């Protein structure tokens, strides 16, 4: 269990807006993930397997841990944070740092549709961090090159594959890319 803390994942943004807008208004916006941003857990093997299209952001309800709130997708719904093209760092916080096989990072394609549910064919692989089966917290932060050929509203998906289970944690990040 864990989530992307910087940039602020959508899941962690829900936990953050819990504090600023309260439990009910934040749960209306994000669903039950506000309490458990670390629990966006679904089957590993993305993109060939893993959570189905339209259930990527919620990891198909996080293995029963959350609802499907995160799967809403419109131009306006989610809080965007600014990021620049090029090298960026992605830092996870672990509540329970499991043995890790890899992390893998994707961005939305230049022509993606911000008002339809997320599908795996809107995402492009941008980097893979292999790991030696040790705990996730031996490599907290990853240096990933974000494409410099697109701008405006994009989603970075970070995926954390657990070494010793059939599961993975899916963290979408809403970004305004410049
Ligand atoms: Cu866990």
């Amino acid at each position: 269990h864990g989530y992307i803390k910087e940039p602020v994942s959508r899941a962690y943004m829900g936990a953050l807006e819990k504090q600023t807008m309260g439990w009910t208004a934040a749960a209306q916006k994000y669903g039950s993930v506000i309490d458990n941003p670390q629990s966006v857990e679904g089957p590993k093997g993305f993109p060939a397997a893993g959570p189905p299209d339209g259930r990527i952001a919620s990891a198909n309800g996080g293995s029963g841990q959350i609802d499907f709130g995160l799967d809403k997708q419109t131009a306006d719904h989610w809080v965007k944070q600014n990021i620049r093209g090029g090298f960026n760092t992605f830092t996870w916080h672990y509540t329970a740092p499991h043995a890790t096989s890899k992390w893998h990072y994707y961005i939305t394609k230049k022509n993606w549709n911000p008002n339809k549910p997320l599908s795996r064919d809107e995402f492009e692989l941008i980097g893979t961090v292999n790991h030696d089966g040790s705990k996730a917290d031996t490599n907290l932060t990853h240096k990933i090159f974000v494409p410099t050929d697109r701008s405006g509203y994009h989603i970075i998906l970070g995926v954390w594959d657990v070494a010793d289970t059939s599961n993975a944690f899916y963290n979408v990040i809403d970004v305004n890319l410049t």
